[PDB]
């Protein structure tokens, strides 16, 4: 019986072990590309010339 | 997805430790604009000239 009592206790603890990490904002994509950074490339090209 | 969103929303309320909330001052707008700052622009223009 004592094993059975522990059997219930382990099951409820396993079922109740939920948390410690939480998702707030789902992944979304910024439509404006981050590379290539056009203007800085053009400025570097001109200055190098 | 909406139900998944609503499910996720209510979970965050569960772990919110903050006591509740209190609003001291509701939002009000300063009638004097913060931009553009006229005098500094004028001074920079003159000095640049």
């Amino acid at each position: 019986l004592q094993l059975l009592n522990r059997q219930q206790e382990l099951n409820i603890a396993k079922s109740s072990a939920i948390g410690n990490v939480r998702i707030i904002d789902n992944a979304v994509t910024d439509p404006n590309p981050v590379r290539p950074k056009k203007t800085i490339i053009i400025v570097i090209g001109v200055v190098l010339g």
